[PDB]
């Protein structure tokens, strides 16, 4: 990897926004599962924004969700960078 945790916040760009870049960010930081309340606690915005931004990249296919039903369903999100090797 190494130029792959730039090239996928590259392709990223060329593609949509920067308001969505940033959010990728903190994903291939934790390195592991998020959830827009997380993506939006630990970095301050939104979390209905947070959630905009991920259903942009999630379309585009730079990260992928969960869903998994203590009552309430619950979406929980990746970097598909992986996938990008």
């Amino acid at each position: 990897m190494v130029n792959a945790e730039d090239l996928f916040i590259n392709l990223a760009k060329s593609l949509l926004g920067d308001d969505v870049i940033d959010v990728l960010r903190i994903l291939l930081d934790k390195g592991t599962e998020m959830t827009d309340e997380e993506i939006a606690n630990q970095l301050n915005i939104k979390v209905n924004d947070v959630r905009k931004k991920l259903n942009l990249l999630e379309e585009q296919g730079f990260v992928s969700y969960r869903k998994t039903r203590s009552g309430w369903f619950i979406y929980y999100w990746k970097p598909n960078i992986d996938q990008i090797n």
